[PDB]
């Protein structure tokens, strides 16, 4: 792929995460932390599970961002609309404004409704994300891997303002405290 020059620079909005995550202090890591990380409570804070959006709201344009998954068991990545749902339960899907992919007991999936199995061959460590506003696109690609293609959202609804979303998932396992983190451009 040649989306490399739509790179935009991410930073984590702080407000927006679950209470147990940490953000560094550049506001480009976050991981999961093994308590409460001692915040109040706001109306934006992802409450069930563990998860953080973006500063930048995009509604135009072409945007590209890469994301280092290295050693992690679990994790969720892409953009939802700024008006997702914050609390309670819910499921990753475009019907509920999301755009994702995500990495789960050994398995890669889009976050259709129902999933769709991904077909990846070099497990990625580095994963770009791809918006074409206009166009209604949203594309992964294996950075590890040449920049292959791991899956295309087409006639995207976006219907809104987007934002980069990231989960750093659970940590039961005592295997994924590893942090997602946005790449140098
Ligand atoms: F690839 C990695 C990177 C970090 C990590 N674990 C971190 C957990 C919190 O203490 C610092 C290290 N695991 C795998």
């Amino acid at each position: 792929h040649h989306h490399h020059h739509h790179m935009v620079h991410i930073t984590l909005d702080r407000n927006t995460a679950n209470s147990w995550l940490i953000i560094s202090k550049d506001r480009r890591q976050v991981r999961m932390g093994d308590t409460h990380q001692n915040v109040s409570d706001n109306k934006e804070r992802f409450s069930n599970y563990p998860m953080v959006l973006g500063a930048q709201r995009f509604s135009s344009g072409k945007m590209y961002w890469e994301v280092d998954v290295t050693q992690k068991e679990a994790w969720d990545l892409g953009v939802c609309r700024d008006s997702v749902q914050r609390k309670g339960q819910f499921s990753l899907s475009p019907e509920n404004g999301f755009w994702t992919i995500w990495l789960w007991q050994d398995s890669y999936e889009a976050g259709t409704s129902p999933q769709t199995t991904l077909h990846i061959q070099v497990p990625p460590c580095q994963i770009g994300i791809f918006v074409d506003y206009e166009a209604g696109v949203v594309s992964f690609y294996n950075i590890t891997d040449h920049g292959s293609l791991i899956y295309t959202f087409s006639e995207c609804v976006f219907a809104g303002p987007l934002r980069p979303f990231f989960n750093v998932g659970f940590n039961y396992s005592g295997g994924n405290a590893a942090p997602l983190k946005l790449c140098p451009l």
